């Protein structure tokens, strides 16, 4: 039996989101052929991971994005763009998004992915709201109102 | 502006998961190139909804599914076979499953797709589980535990 990561789920033809995977959720990764991995946390990447990735030649792309709460929260703008061209790649796909939950960072990044797609904030909230569940933040959905979709 | 049907999602490569669609939501849906759509429920298709349609070509399978209430459900293992055989052709895709609410009808088919692809019950909930959220019944659920994927 196949465990897809934390929170996973396929965000556009190429595109995939999820939270930290783990050892229990490599036989399913390796169902998707990932060709690269866009990992949006500072902390190392563990051993196993590492090891998985290399064996399975994917390309490891890390945009580091310290992780607050709520009370008073900030995401980088560049970090946020700089993933943003790296998704945007044709050629980096398939590709796997993924933070510590796969919630606000992860969130964040393909927010901005379906503005460019020109969904409305509404649509483009909603579908942030669904995996953030409870842990929902206004903070991120701010950060999407105000993204310059100006490539 | 794009705007996604109610609770929409990419299920896997070729497949869609929505509630019932309406005006606002064409513009979008003909982004997808949909080949057929898989309703699930009983009532007709509204004028509109069917007008866009033919002027799509997109093939309606219609798989009627009585929409009851927690306390007494029941989910008629026969339409979700025939619905899951559609899906499971290539020809069909692009396809886009829709129930009025995309949470217990459309849940249940995405559900029992899973079995297929060898998901673990736990990851096939938490997915079931993502859409209902609030709505969330076991009725279903356990309809997906109990579910004969013997092809």
């Amino acid at each position: 039996h196949l465990i897809p990561p934390l929170n996973f789920s396929m965000v556009d033809n190429g595109i995939f989101r999820s939270g930290f995977p783990d050892s229990a959720n490599f036989s399913f990764l390796q169902t998707l052929g990932l060709r690269s991995i866009i990992y949006l946390c500072p902390e190392p990447y563990p051993e196993s991971n590492l090891q998985f990735l290399k064996s399975n030649g994917i390309r490891l792309f890390q945009f580091g994005i310290e992780g607050n709460k709520e009370p008073f929260v900030n995401i980088p703008d560049h970090k946020i763009r700089m993933a943003l061209k790296v998704l945007l790649d044709e050629k980096n796909h398939p590709v796997l998004i993924h933070c510590k939950r796969g919630k606000h960072r992860t969130g964040c990044l393909v927010g901005c992915l379906r503005k460019l797609q020109k969904w409305c904030l509404t649509s483009i909230f909603d579908e942030y709201q669904r995996f953030a569940a409870a842990k929902a933040r206004v903070s991120d959905q701010r950060f999407m109102e105000i993204f310059d979709v100006s490539s």
